[PDB]
This record gives structure tokens, sequence and C-alpha cells, in this order.
């Protein structure tokens, strides 16, 4: 609850070029698999990504989400997934990640229900906060220490609807 | 699981044009309101949905989820996430159809005392209803066809298409 | 976090007397009926009370929780109900009532899925600081405006374990 | 659901005087510990089990509960309301049996890295073990019999007698 304003850091015409990219990128790992595929995204920031994501990877697969969250709290599961994920190609879908904390105890969660494959694909990466070394096979832009809203991205629960990334700048 | 295909009925193109139109009536209804806004979806089929209206919505607003069960009782597997007392409430479906769950989730809701409470369908099944639920906000209104894509599901398949498809059983 | 002591207020023999006379009571309002029966516990401190309370209901019935929580926040559900309750003789059972604004709403979101009957059974109840009008049909005990432990019931995550009711008496 | 009675297997004093017996156990294991010690119970089935037990363990603990699915994958309904990074963790069962789900969640439960980790269960069957899981307090070992009570459901039926009764077809 500070004064502030919203720029723009990432245009929206930007992000479609870059998600049609990872789009590609995606469908070419795996196309030649011969096991069900599954994007898991993680919510609620990652609702909009998923949506033009999946939209770009051109493989047969299913959309999936569940929500987690944690001084140092737990990750615990809030909304675990609907569907079964063992023997799958499993691709987790987040919207940002800063320390690595939350990610890495979700991919060690998934990893227990034994699926063909993990990975992980992010839109915005902060590598200047990262805490835990978690491996991410797919980044659609690695940014600067900004504190950035839009596309599905919040600040005290707005902003999340702004087809493009901004970044929040106090005032006084 | 039958042996099918699938043949596009709404194309992306189409689907753009009736959410930017959507999106200009939403901000027309809501604009001059000053109470807080929220759009919640259902989860699963109405992500997709979600992410192009809520980008056409022109006024601040929040955005939230819950999942119901899916006769059988109406239960919820996932609440909200925020609080809705006193702030304009818009529901987002993919599909409304018999009018079952959209109207046990709206007598859910209303009991939380928002401002206002709408809902918005981006496809309709006027055929199929059997709880007259008013729906404020309809993208197509469509008879009584098979249809998949764009969050809607078949067997957990096509809901990744950007295409409101049709499927053909052989 | 503060320094405290713990006092009895209601002895564990006593419970357990008032428990088997609930039992009665309401073993024989529902005894005639002719549907299926459900007792809806309110996780987490009503846990205890259940346990001992299913087992002097002398009448055939199911056991079920649910969890909810509300400045003045809205009654969410956390955990809904496994089974329907649709057409059934519903229970709600709680361990204590205070102002009684979550009860209320949880018997409101309860009654839209139109069980047969509607009733709540509380272990407590502290009347002094009742603030919406909430029928309660039966009552193990009415207490005076102390903070209890005990029985499920607890202070900062502690004394659940307690056979008795207990109050919180502040030091210094 | 088939035509049949239910006759009592293990009374309710003999089943009082065994949890009387595991809380001597489980107050000698844990007393000196120091860290903060917290009892979990799987619902629905351990809810009662739970209650008689945890009046039985002269340890000051929490109490908290969690809810998994119930091959199929093991996923969370309901997740713990605390935390138990660094406390001893003492996961309560009405009954081990083949071992998968109890396997899986204390493999989930280890992730969150508690001070120990440690599963107490009413009933055991030794027969129909699939996985080995190790359990450290076990209330009654029993053959292959089916038996209800005592939050033991046979279509949720009978969760509320305080004994253990054997189901007899007809
Ligand atoms: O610049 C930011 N803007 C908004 N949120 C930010 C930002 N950096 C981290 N966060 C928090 C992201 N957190 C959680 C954000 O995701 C959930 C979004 P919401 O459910 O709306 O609160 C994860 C970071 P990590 O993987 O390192 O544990
Ligand atoms: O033609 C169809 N194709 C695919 N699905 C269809 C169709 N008609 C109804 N449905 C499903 C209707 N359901 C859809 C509910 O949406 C929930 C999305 P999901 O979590 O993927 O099951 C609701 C019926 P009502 O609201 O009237 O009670
Ligand atoms: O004396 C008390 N000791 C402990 N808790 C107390 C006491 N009075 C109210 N509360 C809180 C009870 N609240 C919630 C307590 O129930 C949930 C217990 P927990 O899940 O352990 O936090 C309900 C009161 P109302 O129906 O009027 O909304
Ligand atoms: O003889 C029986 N009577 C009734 N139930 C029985 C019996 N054997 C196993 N079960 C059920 C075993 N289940 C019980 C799980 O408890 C969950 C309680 P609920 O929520 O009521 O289904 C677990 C098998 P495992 O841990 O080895 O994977
Ligand atoms: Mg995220
Ligand atoms: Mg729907
Ligand atoms: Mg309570
Ligand atoms: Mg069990």
């Amino acid at each position: 609850d500070m004064k502030h304003t919203v720029e723009v850091m990432i245009p929206e015409a930007e992000i479609k070029a870059r998600i049609a990219e990872l789009g590609r990128q995606i469908t070419e790992r795996y196309k030649d698999s011969g096991s069900d595929m599954v994007l898991v995204g993680l919510l609620r920031g990652s609702f909009m990504f998923m949506a033009d994501l999946c939209r770009e990877v051109q493989v047969s697969h299913e959309v999936d989400f569940m929500t987690a969250s944690s001084t140092t709290r737990d990750v615990k599961i809030l909304k675990d997934l609907d569907e079964d994920i063992r023997g799958k190609d499993v691709l987790i879908v987040e919207d940002i990640i800063d320390s690595g904390n939350t990610l890495s105890k979700v991919r060690e969660i998934l990893s227990l229900r034994e699926p063909k494959s993990l990975a992980i694909c992010t839109l915005l990466d902060k590598p200047s906060r990262r805490e835990v070394n978690v491996p991410v096979e797919f980044i659609g832009f690695s940014i600067p220490d900004e504190f950035v809203v839009g596309y599905g991205i919040d600040y005290a629960q707005r902003y999340r609807h702004l087809p493009y990334i901004g970044k929040v700048i106090l005032l006084d």
C-alpha cells in the first residue's frame, strides 16, 4: 500500500514473440516422445503464461494446475493435481523464479510420483535473487533485480490483467 | 474414448474478435463502479478464456480461481484465495450448459455478500438447461454439439487448442 | 507467546459424563428417522469431541470433516466434505462457539446442498461473546468468558491433547 | 455393499489398554527430545485413534491432520496446517496394509526435513505388504480379516463403533 507507478519492461509484442519461440523449443524436445505429456501450472500467477504457451506447444498434451506456497516455512500443497503424472513427460510452468525455494520443493514433490521426465519452464528469471541451485530447462526472460508486475504477476493482488510486463516504481 | 477426429468450429480469429467485444461490454458495465472488482474463473476449463478476457477488460480488477466438484453435491475442491465481500464479482466459465454447477457456485459466492454478482461464459448451450441461472455475458450460443478446445477437454485432450473444435466420431 | 498457566475448568470425568448425556439426547432425536445420518466435524479443534460423541451416538451414521476459516474476512472452505449430505440428517460438531460468525456461515453453506435436516452440536458455548443469532440444538457446557484450552482446543497450537478443559491464566 | 453382520473382534476395553501402553512407549521415546513434537493423523480413518492416543502421550505436542488420495498417484487433498521442519513427527494411521499410501506420505513429509519421522498404526496386516515401510509403533497385528470400527469404515458405515468388529458376509 505504497504510492507508486508502473513502467513497461517487456512489451506485449516482445512476450508473444518470445513465447512463440519457447513453443518451438518445447515442441522440438517432446515431439518424438512416445509417452503422454502434461503441462503443470503453478497457481495463481501462471494462468496467463500457461494459456499462451500451451497454444504454442504443438504436441498433444494435458493441462493441469497445482497451488503451493511457503520466516522460513514449509512448502505445502493447497491444491494438488487433478490427474496422475506417473510415466508422463511433465513440464512445470511458472511465472517467475526469484529465490528458487518454492519451485525446488515442488519439483521434489512431483518427482516422487515418478514421471518419465521432469522439466521447468518459467517466463521470467531473476538470477540475482537465486538462493537454491534449481535446473530450469526453458526461460523466457532473464530480468534485472526489479519488482515486476503484469501477465498474471501481481503487486498486492493488483495488475495481473496487464498484457505486458511492467516494473513497480516507488515515489516520494 | 472412441475413434474420432477434430475439425475447426470457431477459429481463433473469431474467438479473439468476440472476446474483444466482451471486454468492451464488461468495461462499460463496471467502469463507474468505484468498488473493487474481481474475475473468478472455474478451473480447469476456464483458464485460457480468463487469460484472454481479463486482458480485454480495461478496469482495475483482481483475478481469482476456484475448483468445484464435477445428481451429486457441488463441493469445493479449492476455494478462492481472496475475499469478495463488497466487491463486484464476475464469474468466468468456459461453457454454461445444464446450469447445475454454475447455479450452486453462484449461491455459495452470494453468501459472502459481494456488491454485485454476474456470470460470463464463452459458450452457451440453451437446450441442455435444467436450472435457470442468469448469465449476463455470453460469447457464443451453440447447438448441442460435442465441442473441444480453448480449455475444454475430451478425456483430458485438446485443452490447448487455440480454437473451438468439433469432435467427429467414427 | 506470553507467560501463563493452565487451570482446570471442566474435569475429564465431567466431560465424559456430559458427552454420554449428549449421546442419549442425539440418539433419541434421530433414532426414528428413515434417512441416513452424518456427523460433520469442523477441523481442527473438534476431532476429539467427535471421537467421543459419535461413540455415544447409538444411531447408524457416517463421520465426515470439513475445514473452514475466516479485519472481517469471508468464511472459505479449505477442505470440503468427502461425502454428499443431500437428503440426510446432518449434525455439525464443533468444539466451541464464540461469536457464532464461522458456524453461521458454515450452516448456510451446508444448507445449500439441501439435507433432510440440519443441526448443530457444540461442546462449549460462550454466550457472552455471541455476535450472531445462531440456533444450537445441543450444547455440552455454557462457559464463562474465559480463554479455554484442552480437548482439541488450542492456545498457540498448544494443549490440544489435554483430556480436560483448562483455562489459560496469564502471569505478571 | 452386501448382506452382512458385524461381531466384536477387539473390545474397547482391550483397545483402551493397548493404547495406554502405546502412550507409555511414545512418551518414553520422545520425552528427552527437547524439540517440538507433532502427531499427524491421516483422515478420515485415524481421527478416533488420534483422539485416544494423544491423550495417552505425556509429552507436549501439536496435533495436525492431512488427507491423502485413496496403481494411482498419492495426491494431497488437504495438507498440514502447521510446519514440521526441525520437529519430531509421528504419523498416526488406523491400519497399515499394503504399505503404499503410508510410504508415499512418509516420503512427502520427509522433504520438509523434520528432526525425526516415525509411524504409529493401530492395526497392521503384515501379509498384504507391497512396500516395506518401517513402522515403529503397532497396536495390533491381525490376519487378513475384513475389519471395521474405530474410524475404519465399510461403505461409509461403522466408523463410530467403539470396538474393532469383523464383517461377516452372508
Ligand atoms: O518481482 C516479483 N513480483 C511479484 N512476485 C514476486 C516477485 N519476485 C518474487 N516474487 C514472488 C514469487 N514467488 C511466488 C509468486 O508466485 C505466486 C504468485 P501469487 O499466488 O499471486 O502470490 C515465488 C518465487 P520462488 O520460486 O523463488 O520461491
Ligand atoms: O459439448 C461439451 N463438450 C465438453 N464438455 C461439455 C460439453 N457440454 C457440457 N460440457 C461440460 C459441462 N460442464 C463443464 C464444467 O467445466 C468444468 C471444467 P473441468 O474441470 O475440465 O471439468 C459443466 C456442465 P454445467 O455447468 O451445466 O453443470
Ligand atoms: O477460548 C478460546 N480458545 C481457543 N479458541 C477460541 C476461543 N474462543 C474462540 N476461539 C476461536 C474459535 N473459533 C475458531 C476455533 O476453531 C478452530 C480451532 P483451530 O483450527 O485449532 O484454530 C471459532 C469461534 P466462532 O464460531 O464464534 O467464529
Ligand atoms: O480389512 C480392511 N477393512 C477396511 N479397510 C481396509 C482393510 N484393509 C485395508 N483397508 C484399507 C487400507 N487403506 C486405508 C487407508 O485409510 C484411509 C482412511 P479413509 O479416508 O476412510 O479411506 C490403506 C491401505 P495402505 O496404507 O496399505 O495403502
Ligand atoms: Mg510462480
Ligand atoms: Mg466449465
Ligand atoms: Mg471450532
Ligand atoms: Mg488409514
